[PDB]
């Protein structure tokens, strides 16, 4: 679709990112002397119009209350249809914090970048937290860089070329599976490896689900990789107990998912190939520590705080960006 021009101004220069939803592409403004910006295509589909008209009511709320996106949250400039597609204008942000890791060779952040964006995320979902809002999708492909522009020095320790951002500030994206407290709460939300054990187990979910993605976010930053390499949900419970221990009783008796279950424990043979696979690659939180410095030891505090199974025990945002993982920054 490169060349296709959207409201007589913007010419679509790049393919940024694609979904579900349909795609975000990067455009010259021919009104605003060629500057650049990003437009979301949304499908001409009921349910992903419906998603848009969503995100633009949330972005609109959002971009009120908090014009100058203090909190984080992207820019909407303006929105509008081209031939049944809703067409929503952002900001131009740089790179996903996927795209980065992905591009730098899944080498995972550096301590300090992580305290920065970790503070960063957790400011701007506590901000739709206060506002009665689940962002519900949170995950590294929706956290952007706000310039990507980055710095080589070859790196000894590992013999090779790195990139160090040179500002690593964030802003969160994709608030068309936000969803407001008084509102209908879809069934399953989240993409499965951010997804909290609330809503794999059926049990209901508000803000803490959010929590959950974070704690999970910030593994993968600090590691490079998941610590849950699967794509099955009872799989996804197993390698849970083995990260995190036991899932609480009452979790258990509570959810419908019967599959799940053999008696009331998760029915998973560790003999079986799939036990031996999460044995390999799944061990208990700490063991996945790469150095045992306090620093260190506090994101990881964090971390199990925000992975706490039961969501009504889960730190809030509100608390979270009081742990003191976050000192070194004020």
């Amino acid at each position: 679709q490169s060349g296709d021009v959207l409201s007589a101004r913007y010419e679509i220069v790049d393919t940024l990112g694609e979904g579900a939803f349909g795609k975000v592409v990067e455009c010259i403004d021919h009104k605003a002397g060629g500057r650049h910006v990003a437009v979301k295509i949304v499908k001409n589909v009921d349910r992903y119009c419906e998603a848009a008209r969503s995100e633009i009511q949330v972005l609109e709320h959002l971009n009120t209350t908090d014009p100058n996106s203090t909190f984080r949250c992207v820019q909407m400039l303006e929105w509008f249809e081209h031939h049944g597609h809703i067409c929503i204008v952002f900001e131009l942000l740089g790179l996903s914090t996927y795209d980065f890791i992905k591009e730098n060779g899944f080498l995972p952040f550096r301590l300090d970048h992580i305290r920065k964006m970790a503070y960063q995320i957790c400011k701007s979902v506590n901000f739709l937290h206060s506002n009665k809002l689940t962002h519900t999708d949170l995950k590294p492909e929706n956290i952007l860089f706000v310039q990507s522009d980055y710095t080589e020095a070859y790196n000894p320790k590992i013999k090779r070329d790195e990139r160090t951002l040179i500002n690593p500030d964030i802003k969160v994206v994709d608030f068309g599976s936000a969803t407001y407290d008084d509102e209908h709460h879809s069934t399953l939300v989240s993409t499965r490896h951010y997804r909290a054990p609330e809503v794999i187990l059926a049990l209901g979910w508000s803000q803490p689900c959010d929590v959950w993605s974070i704690g999970c976010i910030l593994i993968e930053y600090y590691l490079g990789f998941t610590v849950f390499p699967t794509h099955d949900s009872k799989e996804h419970l197993a390698m849970m107990e083995r990260i995190l221990g036991p899932l609480p009783k009452h979790m258990i008796q509570k959810t419908r998912k019967r599959k799940y279950f053999h008696h009331d424990r998760l029915d998973w043979d560790e003999h079986s190939s799939a036990g031996r696979y999460v044995s390999r690659r799944c061990k208990p939180l700490k063991e996945f520590m790469l150095s045992q410095d306090v620093e260190h030891e506090r994101l990881f505090d964090l971390i199990q705080k925000m992975l706490e199974y039961d969501p009504a025990k889960r730190i809030t945002l509100r608390e979270a960006l009081k742990h003191p993982f976050f000192d070194l920054l004020k």
